[PDB]
């Protein structure tokens, strides 16, 4: 016997994020996973990856150069922050 | 006996993500899973990636650059974040 | 006996995102699985993946250059964020 | 036995966005599988991909150059943000 | 006999972010695992991962260089942090 409860009785007017997980029971692997529910990127880079079998097996002449120099303004009042009767705001002059 | 419940009873005006998962039981491979749910990706990149078999086996020559040099302006108030009986706003000038 | 209850009941006028998922039991492979279900995607990029087999095997002289050097604005004032009795704007002068 | 139960009184204007999923039981491959259920893109790119097998296997001489340089202005007020009894409002001046 | 509660009963307007995980019971291998139910990531990079197997095998030259010099400007009021009757605000001038 198994019995999960959640938020059963709410009164009023939050302001909520959930996440309810329940469970009874190659070069690159996953199997029986949860991943990225409530996740976020930003400015996320991946250059290489998962190239595959024998590259640059033989006699490779490889030149590799990353640049990330960039002007760049990321603004983030609330990121995963619920609020209630409450004030936000981002303001520029 | 497997029982849940979520929200079961609600009174008012709130604001609300949810999520709710129940369960009972090559180069690349992903087997029995959940992924990306609420996910969010801003500026993500991803350049190279499971190319194949063999890829410039022999006498490769190659020559990678990567290059975000960029006037990039992202502003965001609320990300996953919900709200009630409250105030957000983005002002620029 | 598997039961699940979500939002049995409501009384108002909220805001709500939901998602329920129940259940019961080659270069690039993927199987038995959910993705992508509340998913954002913004200023996403994906150069190369999965060329193929036996790509660029001999010889092969490759020049790659990226360059993501732009004016770019990306405002947004909710995302993923449903509100009630609230007020979200966005203002540009 | 299986019951599952979502809003099943509801009383009142909500703004909702639901997604309810249920289950009992080559080069690239997927199978048995759910994707891009409330999923948004914007400004999402894919230069190359699944080019196909033994491509520029001999003698390939390739030159690979991506330009994002441009003026670009994406605003979105709400996104997957359902809202009710509130105000949502773009300006510009 | 299991017996999970949380949030039973609740009065008010609060703001809250939930998680609730239950359960009874190659190169690179994942299995029976759960990540990033509330990962946050900015400026995250990976540019080598899982190149394959036998990479640069033989009388392989490499040039690897790597360079983050950029004007970056990252600006966030709050971050998985909920707010209740409270005041946010982000503010340039």
């Amino acid at each position: 016997p198994l019995m999960v409860k959640v938020l059963d009785a709410v009164r009023g007017s939050p302001a909520i994020n959930v996440a309810v997980h329940v469970f009874r029971k190659g070069l690159t692997t996953e199997e029986e996973f949860v991943e990225g529910i409530y996740k976020v990127e930003i400015d996320t880079k991946s250059y290489w990856k998962a190239l595959g079998i024998s590259p640059f097996h033989e006699h490779a002449e490889v030149v590799f150069t990353a640049n990330d120099s960039g002007p760049r303004r990321y603004t983030i009042a609330a990121l995963l922050s619920p609020y209630s009767y409450s004030t936000t705001a981002v303001v520029t002059n």
